[PDB]
């Protein structure tokens, strides 16, 4: 199956906060759209927090068939 470690949606993500490089108001001005600078490293880096939070969002309802939704009858 497909596994969501990175993928399309965490990589242009991070690639945009990256674009930002070390730049803060640069990321500031980003954080709307999922970038926080991060102090650590010292860098304009992906929220993880908000990735996986957004992520959990995106469950529709709960009935996501990965293999079976349901036997039924």
């Amino acid at each position: 199956g497909s596994k969501k470690q990175q993928t399309e949606s965490a990589e242009n993500k991070e690639k945009i906060c990256n674009a930002a490089k070390d730049n803060q108001k640069a990321c500031e001005n980003l954080k709307e759209k999922g970038c926080v600078f991060n102090t650590e490293s010292n860098k304009c880096e992906l929220k993880k927090d908000v990735k996986e939070k957004l992520e959990k969002e995106s469950k529709e309802t709960e009935g996501k068939d990965e293999k079976a939704n349901t036997t039924g009858s």
